[PDB]
């Protein structure tokens, strides 16, 4: 149960590439607590499969290198996260990002594209919203729209996860419309919803005017404010707050669409580890000092929600890692993936710390990318880059000949610290994690 | 630390899905013991990385099925295998199966193609030489060539995995030739390495003639009779053995080449899930029914070998699941993960009623294989296929444009059960596991 698994020393030499510095037995057998946690933060990589993991730790940190954060739980397992075929109820074996988050935040399995729904569009309550019962504090945070499925799964049940607002609701969920006699757009109920700390992207759906309701006529925003939410748009007012509860919900949007990505490299292209340069990514421009990082985020909310007595269940997502594999932007997905990084070291100091707080990181579903020869003529979008070993590594996306590369159905890594974090080893399944925080927090 | 790992009940149903029926806290810290092991079974799936996994256990047990030997190892981390660039010294992203060979046999990482030499090309001892001067019994069984980089990267030192036989070695191996003053080829240090029980195919390279030395001018074949080789070719004679030690060595050779794929499929085309129908895999008409399946082979093994009271080292290798991998052939690939996982069951139902095994399965290296959505347009070679859940379920391979699909070095599961199996949860190196087993063994 290391805490440091790079390579032991000289890497050509007998034993340098060793991650183990001696015997685990003890060490595991010492960080299996079957007690209650009081805490839960379930950091969320979007797209994040191992392939993914490896790449990033070959970048950032080189092949025998590791991360800090994301490579520190000593628990580990592999998870399946396949969705269901709506008419059939068969396996999909490909899951989207919204079946997926829904199985982790209400323990059943959906058809893609359904928010807090099963087969049957019948609701199901998430974690969080369980969790806000029973007293606890809530927060969400992600780099994405608030309205993106991630972190949408755990405060709204709607039927596509594309009616973010009330005008889109209206005609692709109008059994969910709000004039309808729906619980609202995937906006509105996370504004219904109420968690203490929100925070993301996602400003613009925001703009929108209810249709229905006591707020007909108000946009979003104002609703927000009539309700009693403290809104922030950037790092300096989110550091500013010293208190978000269920009278003064905190609720950041910090851009109109995402949060910018914290890299730029150029996008993957058909024999381009043949015919171009190899790639050193750069930091992203277009991203202001002004907008905070996931790890900033994770922080603020971690110093708000630990106020609460009965604990708190927070929820962390770094979502371009999933967008920046669809473009096929090798740099960008690294970047993103360091950014989750730093997220998960915010958490797992709390938590050690703490020590009461089950600290959870994996995935929603595999994606594209894989290391391949730096000599590999393949079909698809390719690059080469210049890793911190100082030597090559090249990515591919092969699986569309769109522009956007698709997720893939490989089983994916699950590491977990802290109280009932042996109920990840082995093999499992996406709905098991709504079970293993249900009751790692006695939320029954 | 359970054994069922399937779906509760109706996946379509809250907690159906679900793969554990409680909590593995208490399970998994009465399966954490560093008790010393009096053996050690190693199975190794060629190229079967999660993805592989995935794809065999949704088509062969559906989606919410588990592999009953594949699946039920308690204990489970992600390892990473990268090598090393001869040159440079610097890591290569990809590795060979040589190269990941050599580093959990030996402990040090090499070049790719190297087997049981480092970078330098100087001579490590393996675990399976390690063992065998310890007085312990030593079996080595594979399905493809026994002078294939896996098998043979336990019992030969040369600087190229192409030396095979006494032709081979004098130009590609001019420094182990036997002539020069070398050890020899590949299948000559296998002769002189002699393991107790030796099982797979390659009789073909069996047929030259040694060019110097004692035996010099008699085949390969005849030589090893010439020592005191056991010489098995079917599965009746096989049976038929009593007993393999040191007197009375064990060699079978049950195919010229590679010994034939249980399954037959056609090769993934490009837009095969498109233009194409599903396929449904076959079993092999032209596998005689006399060749041994792994699990015989591994079965007879544990039983010759269980008979040295000091305990044994045994290493099974499922080889043609990478051979399919790099044909592009759906059928072939998973039915070879099916033929492991059933070498595994085999394995592991000795270690639970020894036990003082430890029972290890992983691969060497990850592979091409992705399960892709249905409608995918992939600019690869792909093909839809009919799943135990009456499903399609869509494989794509396209990281190479020519006749063979590549390796790819994303990090993959290890799986361990038994004493000191606590040493492969979390991350650790490939090399790490060359550690785990001597001092499981006591081996020092
Ligand atoms: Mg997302
Ligand atoms: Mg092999
Ligand atoms: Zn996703
Ligand atoms: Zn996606
Ligand atoms: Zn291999
Ligand atoms: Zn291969």
């Amino acid at each position: 149960v290391l805490e440091n698994r790079a390579a032991q020393g000289n890497i050509t030499a007998p034993g340098g590439a060793r991650r183990l510095t001696g015997d685990q037995t003890a060490a595991l057998r010492n960080s299996l607590s079957d007690k209650p946690a009081k805490n839960i933060i379930l950091l969320i990589g979007d797209g994040m499969g191992d392939s993914e993991i490896t790449a990033a730790r070959n970048y950032a940190e080189g092949a025998g290198g590791f991360f800090k954060g994301i490579d520190a739980l000593p628990l580990t397992g592999q998870y399946t996260h396949y969705a269901l075929n709506k008419k059939t109820g068969k396996p999909d074996y490909v899951t989207d990002s919204a079946a997926s988050a829904t199985a982790w935040s209400t323990g059943v399995k959906t058809y893609n594209g359904a928010l807090g729904v099963d087969i049957h569009e019948k609701d199901h309550p998430t974690i969080l919203e369980m969790a806000k019962a029973a007293g606890l504090a809530t927060g969400n945070v992600s780099t994405a729209e608030l309205q993106h499925a991630t972190p949408a799964a755990l405060v709204a049940h709607v039927t596509s996860r594309k009616c973010y607002g009330p005008s889109a609701t209206s005609q692709k969920c109008p059994g969910n419309a709000l004039e309808k006699g729906g619980k609202g757009s995937i906006t509105e109920q996370l504004l219904n919803a109420r968690a203490d700390v929100t925070l993301g992207g996602g400003a613009k759906t925001f703009a929108e005017t209810a249709t229905a309701g006591e707020w007909q006529g108000k946009t979003l925003r104002e609703e927000a404010e009539a309700r009693g939410y403290q809104l922030v748009s950037d790092a300096a007012s989110l550091n500013s707050v010293t208190e978000a509860n269920q009278q003064k919900p905190l609720l950041g949007l910090f851009a109109d669409g995402n949060m910018p990505v914290r890299w730029l490299g150029p996008k993957a292209t058909y024999h381009g580890n043949i015919d171009k340069p190899a790639v050193t990514c750069t930091p992203n421009p277009q991203r202001n000092d002004s907008v905070p990082t996931l790890a900033q985020m994770t922080d603020k909310a971690i110093e708000l929600l630990s106020k609460n007595e009965k604990g708190f269940f927070l929820q962390v997502e770094g979502a371009s890692i999933d967008k920046q594999n669809h473009a096929a932007n090798p740099c960008g997905q690294i970047g993103e993936t360091v950014d989750l990084d730093e997220a998960v070291q915010r958490a797992l100091e709390f938590a050690k710390k703490e020590g009461n707080t089950l600290v959870i990181v994996t995935a929603d579903h595999a994606h594209a990318s894989q290391i391949v020869a730096p000599d590999t003529k393949a079909p698809g979008l390719t690059q080469a880059l210049n890793t911190k070993d100082g030597a090559v590594m090249v990515m591919s996306y092969g699986n569309s000949e769109e522009d956007s590369q698709e997720h893939t159905g490989s089983q994916l890594r699950i590491a977990a610290y802290g109280p009932h974090a042996a109920n990840v080893v082995g093999l499992t399944d996406q709905t098991d994690l709504f079970y293993t925080m249900k009751a790692a927090l006695g939320l029954k």
